């Protein structure tokens, strides 16, 4: 056997029982952007790649066990 992890990156966001969230909310809360739109992590994250979406809107209609991806920041969400 030769395959050990390092620090372990279990990036998992919570949603609960809401209609959905904005790329800024998911990100900001998850700890992506300190402000939400400073490094353009909002609009960007969109245009990057989302679990089922390849767009770049201001708000996103996603819920449950879905993932979001931006540049190098990849995290999943549950609801």
């Amino acid at each position: 056997g030769s395959m050990i992890h390092r620090m372990s990156n279990m990036a998992t966001f919570s949603l609960g029982k809401h209609p959905h969230v904005e790329l800024c909310d998911l990100l900001k809360l998850e700890g992506w952007s300190e402000s939400g739109a400073q490094a353009k992590i909002a609009i960007a994250e969109g245009q990057v790649k989302v679990d089922g979406a390849v767009e770049t809107r201001k708000r996103c209609k996603i819920v449950a066990g879905q993932t979001v991806s931006f540049a190098g920041h990849s995290v999943q969400v549950v609801a």
